[PDB]
């Protein structure tokens, strides 16, 4: 009986990039980080494959984290049965800006022209500076529960302070603009679908996997697709690429989570968020701004013996210090965790004796996600 796991986008060509994930698991299922919690937290196997409800849900992919209420929820009515939730960074994403728009003139977008973009403040090309290009611009973005949406919208509401409104941090970028979106925006669905939207009507631009968001990795380096950020024409300064290289510095200087908060599966997810707020960290000065990270949903316990040790194997390799997926990581557009980071998943997460750890005899005795399914 297959592991299955799905959930975000984002990462999901990572994820299904042959050897990744170990013995036992099932093709991940990519269908948004919000049916992903939502099938990890329920058990329900709809919001992997709809119409399929006769296997279990075993893990998830989010760039979204799990909330308070998800948390709270799961803690009383799963985790007496089911045992505690881990919620784990998987890897270090930059968030790409690609755009249609032909022209060689490079597009580099300041901040505040990024925010007045997907504000609607600036609705048209002129309106980037020096972009060599005229017309409208028409927002592509997320209609539904995404975590590169969150991603996102964490950097706007950080960033973007001179707008009329502001961003709220949300999984639906439809509503983050307290002063709604612009005129003529476009929704789609998926990261895939909004590529192929981003490519149904000139003018276009949207928020994007690095992963997806060009056909192979140097294109995020061709700035008349995807834009770069950081421009600023009064001192002289030029933006960069979204390229996994001008986002990894900034990656490996994340903190491992707090080793006394290390039961609560809120303190393993880093997020950035506004300067000089302790609990986030600063979006980065140097290199590419816009970074967060894509996360793994399990359980500590299987019931069954099998799908418990075929967890264990994934996390021997997703966060080993030799033989693991880094090389395919890096091959995807992503940061790999560095060498601290994944020692500390390794110590919490498999190291026998720790009380969190996946399979722990005395911890998950007798409990556990279930074997058959049953409705």
């Amino acid at each position: 009986m297959d592991i299955n796991g799905g959930g975000a986008t984002l990462p999901q060509a990572l994820y299904q990039t042959s050897g990744v994930l170990t013995a036992g698991f099932a093709q991940y299922i990519g269908v948004g980080s919000g049916n992903g919690k939502a099938a990890f937290l329920n058990n329900d196997y709809t919001k992997f494959q709809a119409g399929v409800t006769n296997k279990n849900v075993h893990w998830a992919g989010s760039d979204s984290k799990l909330s308070a209420t998800e948390l709270s929820t799961y803690a009383s009515a799963k985790q007496p049965t089911w045992g505690k939730l881990i919620q784990v960074p998987s890897v270090g994403t930059s968030v790409a800006i690609p755009f249609n728009k032909s022209g060689s003139a490079a597009v580099d977008l300041s901040v505040q022209e990024l925010c007045g973009v997907f504000s609607g403040r600036i609705n048209t090309w002129d309106g980037i500076s020096g972009s060599g290009r005229t017309g409208p611009i028409v927002v592509v973005y997320r209609s539904e529960s995404s975590g590169t949406t969150e991603l996102f919208t964490r950097f706007l509401n950080a960033k973007c302070n001179a707008e009329t409104g502001n961003f709220a941090v949300t999984t639906t970028f439809g509503t983050s603009f307290s002063g709604g979106l612009p005129a003529g925006a476009v929704a789609a669905t998926g990261s895939q679908g909004v590529m192929t939207a981003l490519a149904a009507g000139d003018g276009r631009i949207t928020y994007m996997s690095p992963d997806f968001a060009a056909p192979t990795l140097a294109g995020l380096d061709d700035a008349t697709k995807v834009a770069r950020v950081g421009k600023n024409v009064a001192t002289n300064t030029q933006g960069v690429s979204p390229a996994a290289a001008n986002v990894s510095a900034a990656i490996g200087a994340v903190p491992v989570p707090a080793a006394a908060d290390r039961s609560n599966p809120d303190a393993w997810v880093p997020v950035f968020g506004p300067d000089n707020t302790a609990g986030v960290q600063p979006y980065p000065t140097s290199g590419y701004p816009i970074l967060g990270f894509t996360n793994l949903i399990f359980s500590q316990c299987y019931a069954d013996a099998t799908q418990t040790t075929q967890v264990r194997d994934f996390f021997t390799k997703h966060y080993g210090a030799s033989n693991n997926n880094d090389a395919a990581i890096t091959a995807n557009a992503f940061v790999p965790l560095p060498t601290a980071w994944k020692a500390t998943v390794r110590a919490s997460f498999l190291t026998a004796s720790n009380a969190l750890s996946i399979g722990n005899t005395n911890v998950c005795n007798g409990i556990g996600r279930p074997l058959l399914e049953a409705a």
